[PDB]
């Protein structure tokens, strides 16, 4: 394995045709603990009536991103990096 | 201060299309890391055609990232945080 030292001290799209909110997940076996991720608002996008368009597709921005999982499980000070995805936003495709 | 340990062994159809630019920092883990930069000021018409009366616009986000200390350091960092490009969404102004 290939183990490291870490120091953990530290160092608006609303008018989008395909807006978003953030939903909550929590894993105290994983920093960060608190991940929020963007559900997309509708399900259609918006037109320059500002009427939904279910002819587009809003879809979520599926970002691969490192996490630190506690190994061994339940340890103050000892981890992997785990690759997970998570919603940054929602884009508007043309669909199939 | 409080120092742990980390085992280092772990679409093209949007209005608002984006490309792929590359970021490589030595002094970084990682050291790739792979923007977004969207392709155009404006999004795409039901014809296929760029029009300027929307704009495209970068997500920008918050991450953390493994700077090297001290320096040229091969199993010793810190955590740093940076703005990066992660996707781009067609807005209206
Ligand atoms: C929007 C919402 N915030 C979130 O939910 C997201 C979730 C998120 C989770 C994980 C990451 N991954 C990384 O950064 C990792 N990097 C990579 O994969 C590198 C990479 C980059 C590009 C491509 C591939 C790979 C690193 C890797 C090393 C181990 C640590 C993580 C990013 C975001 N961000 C936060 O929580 C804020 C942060 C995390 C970013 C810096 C500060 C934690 C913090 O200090 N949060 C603050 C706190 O704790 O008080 C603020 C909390 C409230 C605000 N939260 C909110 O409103």
């Amino acid at each position: 394995p290939r183990t490291v030292m870490v120091n953990l001290n530290i160092h608006y799209y609303d008018r989008s045709t395909s807006p978003w909110n953030l939903h909550r997940n929590e894993d105290p076996e994983r920093y960060p603990s608190v991940i929020w991720e963007a559900k997309c608002r509708h399900l259609g996008c918006i037109n320059a009536d500002g009427n939904v368009d279910y002819h587009m597709n809003s879809v979520p921005i599926q970002q691969e991103i490192l996490v630190l999982r506690r190994e061994p499980p339940h340890s103050p000070n000892s981890f992997r990096l785990e690759k997970i995805l998570v919603s940054v936003g929602c884009t508007c495709v043309t669909p199939i």
